[PDB]
C-alpha cells in the first residue's frame, strides 16, 4: 500500500494505487494522485 504523502497515482499509474490504512488516495492532478 502506498505510504502517506506518496504517489498512489492517477491515470496511467499501474503501481500501488491503494494507500495504506489511514491514508486516502486523493487525485490532485489527472496523473498525480497522492495519499493524504
Amino acid at each position: 500500500t502506498q505510504c502517506h504523502y506518496g504517489q498512489c497515482g492517477g491515470i496511467g499509474y499501474s503501481g500501488p494505487t491503494v494507500c495504506a490504512s489511514g491514508t486516502t488516495c486523493q487525485v490532485l492532478n489527472p496523473y498525480y494522485s497522492q495519499c493524504l
